[PDB]
């Protein structure tokens, strides 16, 4: 089924191709300097080098054959970064959505399924880059001076006459009884089921992880209940950024003539999202209700875990995959997907629920799930110039990383033992103070310094 065929593309060593606007260069080194230090693999490029050109057939053109070089060393991208809005990488109309998408970026051979997760940093200046990658910063080396407010989210239903109780209701109740609860560490689940929605809002200020909205849409709000691009720009969640998500139509309409609401809520500075997952053309509420229960669910029936196909929050509270931003809206394609195979109702179809959906933001973050645990790992006191390799000990699956000046070295994963064999893919020959970086989904950062 499509769940063998097409799983979680996260993979190590992480590597990830970056395809930015050049009036970006600058503004983009803390973002580079922090992956490549967390154990990315970057490849960088800008529209001003002829390779990669202007245009939407140049770009797609270059990505595609950095792909096809990179699988063809079994060294593939894992990411793809497109790094500034329409005006420097067009996107192109969707076969299926008549709307704008990214997805012939990722889609290098003749499906629709990606061979990249791919997301969206869209800016329309070096400033408004830089306030989505000092949240993302803060957010993924876990420098917020309260972390209290990761352990609460905010889910609401909102208005439909005919939806609300069909699909609205049931998919956060969905949502609640199996992972946004006390048993899985939160404290605080803001929910709005109906009508009065009366504060919900306030939550986004005073403090989530997670925003989650499904029901009506337009180019610049959450229609009902309203939260406009304006209210955006209002809020007050300095320290406090989420991943939201829009399961509604056109929030993340990227090409339209004012910045959506997906671009908003990632370009606000020091407040609203560091991520966020939407829809470019209109959602459809039975694919809708898939992509975040699973397949197999009834309208006006309160969908069961063992009853359902795994949907998007399935996904994101499976503990070993599915770790990243990008691959919560991959596991929602693939139920919406999964849905239209097995001859559930649908609405629209697959191909365009892979057109359709979108990350704005940073889309290889790995969100935290409640409170981050702590993790464990010995240091040496040193590391000796000329190793081909290092044995680090830190909790099994951690990824360690050593770099210098935002040039990554080398990375290994933490075996069943507790022992990570960083394979060095450049050698230390120099004297002098490297970063040591030790990363685990839903664990705190370990960030250090090693001498030489
Ligand atoms: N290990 C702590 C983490 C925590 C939760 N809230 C504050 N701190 C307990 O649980
Ligand atoms: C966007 C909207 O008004 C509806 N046409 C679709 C909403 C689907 C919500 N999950
Ligand atoms: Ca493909
Ligand atoms: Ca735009
Ligand atoms: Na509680
Ligand atoms: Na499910
Ligand atoms: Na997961
Ligand atoms: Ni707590």
């Amino acid at each position: 089924d499509v769940y063998t065929d097409h799983g979680d593309l996260y993979n190590t060593p992480v590597r990830m191709l970056v395809v930015a606007g050049a009036k970006f260069k600058e503004a983009l080194k803390p973002w580079l300097t922090w992956k490549a230090q967390k154990g990315f693999y970057l490849d960088v490029h800008y529209t001003d080098e002829a390779e990669v050109g202007t245009t939407n057939a140049s770009i797609k053109a270059f990505i595609h054959k950095k792909y096809n070089d990179g699988l063809a060393a079994s060294a593939a991208p894992v990411f793809l970064a497109l790094v500034g809005d329409t005006d420097v990488i067009s996107g192109e109309k969707g076969k299926k959505t008549k709307k704008v998408t990214d997805l012939y970026y990722s889609a290098v051979d003749g499906d629709y399924f990606p061979e990249m997760y791919t997301f969206r940093m869209s800016a329309s200046s070096p400033e408004e880059l830089t306030n989505i990658i000092d949240k993302v910063l803060m957010y993924e080396k876990a420098t917020m001076p309260d972390k209290s407010y990761l352990e609460k989210v905010l889910l609401i239903a909102g208005a439909d006459y005919s939806w609300n109780s069909q699909v609205g209701q049931p998919t956060i109740k969905y949502g609640m009884q199996y992972y946004y609860n006390q048993e899985h560490g939160y404290t605080d689940v803001y929910n709005y089921l109906k009508a009065p929605y009366t504060g919900c809002y306030s939550h986004l200020n005073t403090g989530v992880s997670f925003a989650n909205y499904t029901a009506h849409g337009s180019e610049t709000a959450w229609a009902d209940p309203l939260l406009t691009t304006s209210q955006l720009k209002a809020l007050t969640n300095k320290d406090k950024y989420f991943l939201a998500i829009g399961n509604c139509c056109i929030t993340a309409q990227f090409d339209y003539v004012q910045p959506c609401f997906g671009e908003v809520i990632t370009r606000v500075k020091e407040k609203g999202a560091y991520a966020y997952i939407g829809s470019s053309p209109n959602s459809y509420w039975g694919e809708d209700y898939y992509w975040s229960v699973g397949a197999n669910a009834v309208f006006g029936v309160q969908p069961t875990f063992e009853g359902t196909s795994m949907g998007s929050y399935d996904a994101t509270f499976l503990e070993d995959s599915y770790n990243t931003v990008n691959s919560i809206m991959w596991a929602g394609n693939l139920a919406a997907t999964h849905a239209g195979n097995i001859g559930n109702i649908t609405h629209i179809g697959a191909h365009y629920y892979w057109e359709a959906y979108h990350v704005l933001g940073d889309g290889s973050v790995m969100p935290y799930r409640a409170m981050p645990k702590t993790n464990t790992y010995t240091l040496p006191a040193s590391l000796p110039q000329n190793q081909a390799s290092y044995s680090i000990q830190a909790s099994a699956g951690s990824y360690v990383a050593i770099s210098k000046d935002g040039v990554l070295y080398g990375t290994g994963v933490a075996n069943a033992s507790g022992v990570a064999t960083v394979s060095m893919t450049k050698q230390i020959t120099e004297n002098g103070n490297y970063d040591v970086v030790i990363t685990r989904s839903n664990y705190l950062p370990v960030i250090k310094q090693i001498q030489v």
